[PDB]
């Protein structure tokens, strides 16, 4: 296989509908917030405009193919593939992305999905200009599937979500954590899973 | 079935155009707001920017499928379904969706479509400094079809709304109304929402 | 035929490319502004921000249906149709369409096309703060078929406008003007609405 | 023919993607800017924000059609058509087009294109509270056809709202060809004077 | 061959989708960026709005085409191309295209694109006020492809720098880096453009 024949199949059998599961096994989704720029803050309006890169992985086995005499990898576009339907749950703005919209597929079938996005947040931004910092929390998890079909993963300390944060911010940041709920809502009776991001940050001196 | 066969069953066989009613009786549409966030407020203009969830059911027996051997629901892209074609009657701007455009169906026709929207409406703001706080009226109906077409009916009042916000809310109502317009002899139904809210403390 | 019917033969059959001149009279267009909201007004750079809506309507015989043993209207998304070129000749702004994009279809033909819209114009906004108020004029006509292809026709001013505008109308009256251009040896038609408001109090 | 088979067959036979160089020739289009409002306009910064109607007009044989016991002109949308790729090239925004996108086709292969553009542009604002007011000079041309593939030629105050806070004293046009590092061929532009001032 | 014909062709075999790479050689691409307009600074937020010329230039060697009896060079829509995936690292705005997105293809395969893009950056703003000026450094690279799929390497720095813009430019100067991932193993290649630059007068 070459990579034009890689592509060709995965665009002729793509089901980027299909949740990529085999009942009642859930698809794991892994989600990481890496924070490149905190643009505008507001500490009346407790708003905040956030530039981040969405590291997002899960597997989806019907991409798999032999990857011997092949490549290991290939970019594919997102059109072409099933993506989760993760939303940020206390954005008050549409997600800008600001990178192509292509995924990085496996010869195993793993993908991994990073767009640039830009988003505001509602959020809690008392104390940014203090030695404590704001502690800005996102809650990010699958607007439509609950936990049997998308389970949500959240870093551990291992995991530096700070580490491209731009060096000519006007704010620095102190900690990044993650913690996963499962949420009940009135609509259904299964739980739906997010993972809820704790920015730590303050303005410089 | 699996999932994939539903999904493409109902691809293959959507008619997202046609309103799916049945013996003639109008489809009857829930609709209910869930608001999540009122971001600006201004009192001159009176004119209020606002996030909500968009609580929106039906019954579409044409996607209806058998429940034995086969999951109970799926997530379906809402343009391959028909959706009704609500319209906010004060908005001043066009609704901003936030959330993947999917639709939750149940094997037995029923319909759960729910976009996180942010919008701004014209509406009375007078008020909202005060104790008794402001009641902004938003009103929501089909665009095109009446009342033998489209029924809509209302569906914890600060339950999703976020503690972050400058303003609280106070009590959220949800009435119907039939409106007669000139341009046709039938009514048209809507929902009117009354969302009485203040500035905190 | 059902509505499912009706709409497919429509959407199989439709050529919204072509405008449906029969013989060689022009397509009888009918215009008419509702406003709803002025939402922002400056006399010093005379542009005014405008909440309306576009009632539109004209005859296309192409889809007609014989109306026994059939729904009487369907709601068509206008991608499916034809439907006139019109433009706002002194608008500063892209129209920003804030309804769903359908419309209205009779078994004879005839096509009714509302959209809200929300765009800015330049025009006379001198007077506003006085009695007697500013009278802005905004002309909406074919962009580009002349008189032989299209003509344009107007057909309570303040019956669907918002009670918590900044402003109240006065008057609203709408005339017909032929133009001729450089370009082209043919008359082009339009519709000049005439606005005449005030700032409350 | 009736209009519904012109349309059609120029549907069905259109190369949008395909510049329409006849015998080997370059295609002329001309162009000329009818300025209709002056919106913002900013000294320090020496930006504008205009809105002005692109009269664009060029030849395209493989649109004819025998116009005998046919209407003579059709309104075609432009995505049915080839069309120029012009650009502003001293444009600091996104051209805004306000206007339904479509051409006028004449039965002998001419076309126009002139839609209401509501853009911004980086050029000299200095003297805009003068009487002698300033001149902002717009560059236009092909962004990637060279001379022997797009000529462009121009063809006053026309169409100018009388409710603008500025007023036009004169535009002229000016006819260029330009050389650029990538390539040996010449690039044409017209270069708009728009010489205006505050009222 | 005609200009009609080498556009067919490329538009019915094209591989948009697919790196033109051959014999495991990464393709080669060069960056260049030319500043044309700086716009909005601010050494507070240390943020900057610019438009650049983005040349771009690449061999693919499967549009490549007999020039004998035949034009030797044709614009085609990026749209029937493959086209690198560089992105602007440090970039804090959608990059917006101000031009036609077309690509000029030569017989051999040589592809040149060039947008003219508008987009504002996070760099070093410090020292744009004094006679040394502030240089902001922009980095742009392949977002998903690393040095085995695509390797960059750069090519009068105010040779189309508006002369009035309220800014001048001191010089640029380019340099390549590879850097490597937490995610991947394989190395990144990118240009580092730095732009040294200061308020006029
Ligand atoms: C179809 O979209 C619905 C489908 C299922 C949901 C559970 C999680 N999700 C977001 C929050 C939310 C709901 C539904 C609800 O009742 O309230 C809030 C939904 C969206
Ligand atoms: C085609 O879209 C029209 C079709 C039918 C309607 C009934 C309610 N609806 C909104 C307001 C409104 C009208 C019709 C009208 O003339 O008055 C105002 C419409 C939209
Ligand atoms: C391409 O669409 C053209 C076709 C015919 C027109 C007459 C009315 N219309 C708007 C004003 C206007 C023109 C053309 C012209 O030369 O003057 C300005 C047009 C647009
Ligand atoms: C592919 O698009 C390129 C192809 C040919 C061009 C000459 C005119 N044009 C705009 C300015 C410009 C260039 C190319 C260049 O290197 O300098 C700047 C181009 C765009
Ligand atoms: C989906 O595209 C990913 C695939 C490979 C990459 C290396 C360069 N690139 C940008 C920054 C970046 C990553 C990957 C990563 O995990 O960290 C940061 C990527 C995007
Ligand atoms: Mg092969
Ligand atoms: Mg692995
Ligand atoms: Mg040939």
């Amino acid at each position: 296989l070459d990579r034009a024949d890689i592509l060709y199949n995965i665009r002729q059998t793509s089901r980027p509908d299909v949740i990529p599961t085999q009942r009642d096994r859930p698809v794991a989704v892994s989600v990481s917030l890496k924070f490149i720029n905190i643009l505008e803050v507001n500490e009346i309006t407790n708003e905040v405009d956030v530039v981040f890169w969405q590291q997002t992985t899960w597997s989806d086995r019907t991409l798999a193919w032999n990857s011997s005499h092949s490549p290991d990898q290939v970019s594919v576009p997102i059109s072409s593939l099933w993506v989760p339907d993760l939303a940020a749950y206390n954005a008050i703005s549409k997600p800008e992305v600001l990178t192509p919209q292509l995924a990085r597929v496996v010869s195993d079938g793993e993908v991994l999905y990073m767009p640039s996005i830009r988003q505001r947040f509602s959020c809690d931004v008392s104390g940014v200009d203090t030695e404590s910092g704001a502690t800005c929390r996102i809650k990010i998890g699958s607007w439509t599937h609950h936990s049997r079909e998308i389970s949500v993963d959240p870093t551990t300390e291992n995991s530096d979500d700070s580490e491209y944060f731009s060096q000519y911010s006007r704010f620095e940041i102190l900690d990044v954590t993650q913690k996963k709920n499962s949420v009940t809502y009135s609509c259904c009776p299964e739980a739906y899973e997010d993972v809820e991001v704790s920015l730590n940050f303050r303005k410089k001196g």
